[PDB]
């Protein structure tokens, strides 16, 4: 369907919009490249590993790599509906976010490759709540966007993809990973890796409070939409935690071998405090 | 509509796939920022000149930044067509090709800004076939594939945008500008953001000769599919190429005070020379 005209031959980009400012930052902080990364250290420290010891660690990346993959589709959506609103700043920003999360799923399959499991097929670490977000719930509520570009699907979509899977999941996978790993002094490769994907993170979030709040603007009774929609997918949220909680605590040698007092009642306590605090960054008012 | 799996849990990224090399090389060449480069000189240069003078760029520029404008935004349904096909490295690299027309729609904004016509309406300088490419044909081509991923959408899609848009109208604008104003020791920031541009643009065109040759390579009757839709909007190229001409022509005081012989067959030449060659780059064996 046709153009009507084009912002930039009839004035400008709005220099002082929010997201042209996010973008701006974006582009600042976005140069680290995966490919740059020394994961020779981390070859030697998985191989090292007991079978037992290598097991631990698979699930939490198996996470991360479908999560990546999952969100660099399931953004275009947005991209386009946003577009064809005309609001030219945000799709800048979001071409920004959408190269940072090619980036992150080259990050993890870098490593993959490199430790030796590219061959290994991880979606056995997938349980029911697991792909209930991410095969199911996560692209329902981006795709939808093609046809229903209402305050309301807008708002589920930022609420599923930046509030739940970035800013809950992945927030409390970066400190899972810090808490046992850069701990025990194992993969530095990954880890500088984590740093760089947290820092990307926290703009993705910080689009999905601005696009949440400028909804909730509108007309305050969209922030019980919001509370739904995080309550909504809460159980499927604290059940995929769960069930990695369970596994960690039944195969243990990589714990003892690196004298990890691995508090799974202390990550579980991040996760409920992430969600909630998600929760607190949308004002009703 | 669910995932049924993710590559990079399975299996890895294809390390050896030819989008993914050129994904590489866009992060290593990608990252000049629009907002480093220095547009003071420019300013005084557009201050510098008279009324008459003024005029004869702005044409130019109102052809890029709505075609750097469209493009943005008409991209993302390509982007949509391939992520649905499974094609994980096409998408990687597509994610650079949106920032790249992000940053370029930003340059020609800067500029605007900076030498004092962002306040400008430049749509007067759209002539009726400007219209139907961009307004119309190119957004008109890439929508289509929300609905129809056929080859012979797809083929249509690459020939409109990476074949004529850029291959063509884009290769031969970088080529006018520096003809003009390269010459003249005119816009010096303009002509740095120009020297980028077209570095990115070079992987721009060899993601559209890819993936123009992959379905041609399937069934060699699309060779002729792809010749046909070049040839479809052949009149409306020479048709704006003549209108930008007649300006020129008409308002000839910039080319006196700066002692440019422009060529306008020259440059219409070329623009016939990059159409034949663009063709040429399509083998239908
Ligand atoms: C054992 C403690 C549980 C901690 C929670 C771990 C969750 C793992 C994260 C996997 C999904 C990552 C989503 C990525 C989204 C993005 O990159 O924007
Ligand atoms: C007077 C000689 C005519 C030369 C032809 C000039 C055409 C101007 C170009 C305007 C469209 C630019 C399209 C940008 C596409 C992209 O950035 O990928
Ligand atoms: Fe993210
Ligand atoms: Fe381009
Ligand atoms: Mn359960
Ligand atoms: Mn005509
Ligand atoms: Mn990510
Ligand atoms: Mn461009």
């Amino acid at each position: 369907v046709h153009h009507d005209g084009f912002q930039t031959v009839k004035a400008t980009i709005d220099w002082e919009h929010p997201m042209f400012k996010l973008y701006e930052k974006a582009k600042r902080n976005g140069k680290w490249n995966p490919a740059d990364i020394d994961f020779s250290q981390d070859q030697k420290d998985f191989a090292s590993l007991t079978s037992e010891e290598k097991i631990s660690a698979l699930p939490l990346v198996a996470g991360f790599s479908a999560g990546e993959e999952a969100v660099t589709l399931d953004i275009l959506p947005m991209a386009h509906a946003l577009a064809r609103q005309g609001r030219l700043e945000d799709v800048l920003f979001l071409t920004t976010f959408m190269h940072d999360e090619a980036k992150h799923v080259e990050m993890f399959s870098r490593w993959q490759q490199a430790v030796g499991i590219g061959q290994m097929d991880l979606s056995v670490f997938h349980n029911d709540h697991y792909k209930r977000i991410f095969y199911e719930a996560l692209p329902e509520a981006m795709n939808r966007l093609y046809a229903d570009d209402s305050p309301e699907a807008v708002i589920r979509a930022a609420t599923v993809y930046n509030m739940i899977v970035e800013g809950t999941l992945a927030e409390s996978g970066f400190y899972t990973f810090r808490q046992i790993y850069k701990k025990a002094g194992l993969f530095p490769g990954l880890l500088q890796g984590i740093d760089y994907l947290n820092m990307d993170e926290g703009r993705h979030i910080q689009f999905g409070i601005y696009t949440i709040q400028r909804i909730v603007n509108e007309d305050e009774r969209y922030y019980e939409l919001f509370i739904r929609y995080m309550d909504e997918l809460w159980p499927h949220v604290i059940g995929y935690v769960d069930y990695l909680t369970e596994l960690g605590k039944r195969q243990q040698q990589l714990a003892r071998t690196y004298a990890l007092e691995i508090d799974y009642d202390l990550l579980r306590h991040y996760v409920i405090k992430q969600f909630n605090l998600r929760k607190k960054q949308i004002s009703r008012t």
